[PDB]
């Protein structure tokens, strides 16, 4: 089932991309797709080295998708500098690829902190414990603070250097893989206010 | 399943390989006694003049000594954009090990003589649609394409190579290999280009 998967909108688009993203990541739910929110999310530093990691991404809201990080992390810095992202959702099972282009918008603190509370105890010490990216100088001493976090027993607050940031797309491509190898390619772009739509070739 | 997706082994974690690309092949040889499905999916990252990013799977076809060997066209939307921008990353993500491997570098194009193998070792129907398609140009009539793909299936001939048919070296100047840990320190390695060597550091989660 990794081949020819269903693709009605690929003739008749939806008005707005997200839409179609929402209905497709509740399609690989149905399919049950290990990780389907596994987002590859690319940035970069202004002199245009890109650099890649693993993200899952929170949850969707009709203005892009949503992740949280530090801020201080390598990606943190690259967002600050350039707030340009691209990230990947990639589905074995399906033959599905969806790109989202554009722009790391941070969010507001109000909504910082719904981030972090929603997130459970041991994800709070180490996220606490840790500052991300920074270089690792003893393994066992960080092991033993986020250990020491955990016991306080407590909520945690939330470290300043915990954000979120909404991905607000550009861009957005669906990819769905075909037997006969012609793929079935749609991109949306703005243009000036609104989106343009077109089929690519494979 | 042969392995859980937390604490694999990562010896090289506490003693690096000199090269990272030596350490890049041993991941890919676990991953393929794990049964990793479809390993060789690199999310390739390139980015346009203003530093727009794009971002797409690519299947590698192989690695040597320098780097990370992948085809594509010339004129497509990532073929463009590094021959505008050279600057790439390409991720690896693996679901049943917790592994992932950032690769960022500049592609450097293959000489005329290796794209010409690189096109031999494909088959036809793989010819006859990557010769009648323009990737990622608009589709104006898909029934067309798909057509004259079947046209060139059909005429039983050699077909040549498109000069947009091309291959590319990712040479990283950076790698990061990552493991994740059921106690959330998970494993961080980094190598960094310095001169002729390479640097190492192990990074907070
Ligand atoms: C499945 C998976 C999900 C991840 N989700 C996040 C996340 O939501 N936020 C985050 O900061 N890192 C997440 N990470 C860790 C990142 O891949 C990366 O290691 C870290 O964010 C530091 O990246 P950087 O050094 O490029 O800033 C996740 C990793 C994996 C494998
Ligand atoms: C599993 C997988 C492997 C792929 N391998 C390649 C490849 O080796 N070369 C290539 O040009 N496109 C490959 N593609 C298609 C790309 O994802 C993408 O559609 C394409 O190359 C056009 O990208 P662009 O418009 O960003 O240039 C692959 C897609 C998938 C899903």
């Amino acid at each position: 089932g990794s081949v020819d998967v269903l693709f009605p909108e690929y003739d008749d688009p939806p008005s707005e991309p997200i839409t179609l993203l929402k209905r497709w990541l509740a399609t690989a739910d149905v399919a049950r797709v290990r990780e389907p929110k596994a987002l590859a999310l690319a940035t970069a530093t202004s002199d245009g080295r890109i650099s890649s990691r693993v993200i899952a991404f929170s949850s969707i809201d009709d203005r892009g998708v949503i992740f949280c990080t530090h801020s201080t992390s390598r990606k943190g810095r690259e967002l600050t500098e350039t707030g340009w992202a691209s990230g990947l959702l990639y589905w074995r099972e399906t033959g599905q690829q969806i790109m989202i282009s554009g722009q790391a918008v941070p969010l507001e603190e109000s909504e910082n902190d719904k981030l972090w509370f929603g997130r459970s105890v041991p994800m709070h010490a180490m996220s606490s414990a840790s500052h991300q990216s920074d270089e690792l100088v003893d393994r066992e001493a960080l092991r033993a603070h986020a250990a020491e976090l955990l016991a306080l027993g407590v909520a945690l607050p939330r470290p300043p250097r915990f954000v979120g940031y909404r991905l607000e797309p550009h861009e957005m491509e669906f990819w769905a893989a075909s037997s006969d190898r012609l793929h079935r390619r749609l991109r949306y772009e703005r243009d000036g206010n609104d989106w343009k739509t077109t089929q690519l070739q494979p």
